[PDB]
């Protein structure tokens, strides 16, 4: 009965999801109607700014993609990806994609300000989460997971990072960069080193049960306040996670350890998430007895903190990155190849 009434739920979510995804929307717009104000976040091909759009004077999230540095990279795919699933999506915990559009030289996604920062810089700045606060943020990512597979959507780069906390002191998940659609297994090796299953590591084919040991991690991360593989090299931090060993600071409770080492589970098979049960030997477990499931879906549950907010554009809650032009080229770069875009 609490069961039908989710597998209705997910029914519907999915008539919504194919609408969108089987004609993409596209827009429309270009970078001289905005104003700059802060790089929030770069990586290795684009970075993420907020931006101030003139005509309205809406704050937007800017994540911007520089074409040559994707296909370089061998990202085209992924970056079309990110797109066509952000579009067609909806979820409580889920950045908002407004719109999307592309020039000369670069792609765009501009997504609803999340000014709350990362999950990351207050988890660092507080050392570590207590389990009744870890878990009022794991039971929406359980949420969003339950969401997000029933549409055979692989999310593959969970983290801290990734978890911006809204006004409300709710996450909404970002950077759908390795997100993927796909019914059954994938092979690219794509994440976050810290983050990455075994059988990512292994080189296997794998399938969304990545995303539960993914799960496992950030549990543990919350918290510990530091994740449970780490080490100065990526090769000695995948040795530990293939070993099949992970040991838990003496304050984690039975329960908490019990669930992380069904998630952090070497073997796939054997997983939770990934057994007959699914999701559900997730949400029925001890650790998570006291979760109230619908309430936090509507947001009813008092979430543990609410962030500094400054009024609109304010950035106090991100760190400082190096400011470096936008350039948009006289000639069209990489036509073919985003067309789809
Ligand atoms: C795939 C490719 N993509 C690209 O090049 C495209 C552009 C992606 C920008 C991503 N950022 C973002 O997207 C950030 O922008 C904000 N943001 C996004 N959407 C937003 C929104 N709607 N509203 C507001 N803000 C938003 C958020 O802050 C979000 O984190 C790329 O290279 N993507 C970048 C991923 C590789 C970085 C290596 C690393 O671990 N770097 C960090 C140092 C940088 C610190 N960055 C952040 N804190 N965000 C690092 O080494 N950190 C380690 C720990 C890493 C392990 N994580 C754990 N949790 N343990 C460290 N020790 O500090």
């Amino acid at each position: 009965s609490e069961q039908e009434s989710v597998k209705e739920f997910l029914a519907k979510a999915k008539e919504d999801f194919l609408k969108k995804w089987e004609s993409p929307a596209q827009n429309t717009a270009h970078l001289d109607q905005f104003e700059r104000i802060k790089t929030l976040g770069t990586g290795s091909f684009g970075r993420v700014m907020l931006v101030k759009h003139k005509e309205t004077g809406n704050h937007y999230a800017m994540k911007i993609l520089d074409k040559q540095k994707v296909v370089k990279l061998k990202q085209i795919e992924h970056t079309l990806n990110e797109k066509r699933i952000l579009q067609a999506v909806n979820f409580p915990f889920l950045v908002k994609l407004e719109f999307s559009f592309k020039d000369n030289s670069n792609l765009y996604m501009v997504m609803e300000y999340v000014p709350g920062g990362e999950m990351f810089s207050h988890l660092r700045r507080i050392g570590r989460f207590s389990e009744p606060h870890a878990r009022f943020y794991a039971a929406q990512i359980v949420l969003t997971f339950e969401y997000l597979h029933s549409l055979d959507l692989i999310y593959r780069d969970l983290k801290p990072e990734n978890l911006l906390i809204d006004q409300q002191g709710y996450i909404q998940v970002t950077d759908f960069g390795f997100a993927k659609r796909v019914k059954g297994r994938t092979w690219t090796l794509c994440g976050t080193p810290e983050y990455l299953a075994p059988e990512i590591i292994l080189s296997k084919g794998y399938n969304k049960a990545v995303d539960w040991w993914a799960l496992g991690v950030l549990i543990y991360e919350m918290a510990a306040g530091y994740p449970p593989f780490f080490a100065d090299q990526p090769i000695q931090i995948y040795e530990k996670i293939v070993s099949g060993k992970v040991r838990f600071p003496s304050h984690f409770s039975s329960d908490l350890k019990d669930l992380l080492r069904n998630l952090l589970q070497v073997d796939l098979t054997k997983r939770f998430g990934n057994l007959k049960n699914g999701v559900n030997d997730i949400k029925n477990h001890k650790w998570f007895a006291t979760t109230d499931w619908i309430a936090i879906y509507q947001r009813k549950v008092e979430a543990p903190f609410i962030p500094k907010f400054k009024g609109p554009g304010d950035t106090s809650n991100f760190d400082d990155y190096e400011e470096e032009e936008i350039r948009v080229s006289i000639n069209e770069k990489c036509g073919k190849e985003f067309s789809e875009f």
